[PDB]
């Protein structure tokens, strides 16, 4: 994901925003973020 | 997690923020993130 992105999960609604990016990919309630 | 909580793997060193709390826990790289 990238600096700046804004992700969310669609079974919680959890959002958080990317502050340092990396290549792992965000996981919540074991499934993928979306980004936004 | 909480809001305003900040979150880093220690795989990626992908960082975030907790913009809205949700209860799912944030994974990255398939791993638990680590409560900065």
């Amino acid at each position: 994901a990238n600096e700046g992105d804004v992700y969310k999960c669609e079974l919680c609604g959890q959002v958080v925003k990317v502050l340092e990016e990396g290549g792992g990919t965000l996981v919540c309630c074991g499934e993928d973020m979306v980004k936004q």
